[PDB]
């Protein structure tokens, strides 16, 4: 029984420097091959991190591409996600931070106990927080929105 744990997780947010935060998320992993001759980043821990955030990897995965300004591959069959370009986990984490700071967490209470809503008629995205009581329409993204609309989030029973 090695001294300690096997896998360590970081705080839901990269702004807190304490060990009191209950909710935790597994540090995403980014893989890279070659250099220039077809170098691309593959977020192996794309599906994992998602589940933890109670959200699909399609939300974050897509983001990376936007910010990075590159293309991305989506394969549900093998749940494999690829992001054109070279980016180390360290960086990817930061880039995602933002998303996990507004989408996931609440801009009022910063609680991961929030959700998102999609309107096919109004064609506008909006979140609703219960912890504090915040509501509104998320700034219509550039491409993401287009994807979200075409394919709404998964419902629960
Ligand atoms: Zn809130």
């Amino acid at each position: 029984g090695s001294s300690g744990s096997s896998g360590m997780s970081v705080n839901v947010n990269r702004s807190v420097s304490d060990q009191f935060y209950r909710y935790k998320m597994p540090r995403l992993i980014a893989k890279v091959e070659g250099k220039g001759n077809g170098i691309k980043t593959v977020i192996v821990n794309m599906v994992d991190v998602a589940k933890a955030l109670n959200r699909p990897p399609t939300y974050p995965t897509k983001y990376f591409g936007c910010e990075l300004g590159a293309q991305t591959q989506f394969d549900v069959k093998n749940d494999r996600y690829i992001v054109n370009g070279s980016h180390e986990a360290n960086k990817l984490q930061d880039m995602l931070d933002g998303f996990i700071k507004k989408f996931v967490l609440c801009p009022e209470c910063e609680n991961p106990e929030t959700d998102l809503h999609v309107n096919p008629k109004k064609q506008t995205i909006g979140n609703s927080c219960k912890a504090c009581g915040y509501r509104g329409m998320l700034d219509t993204h550039h491409k993401l929105c287009t994807f979200i609309l075409k394919n709404p989030p998964e419902n629960s029973d």
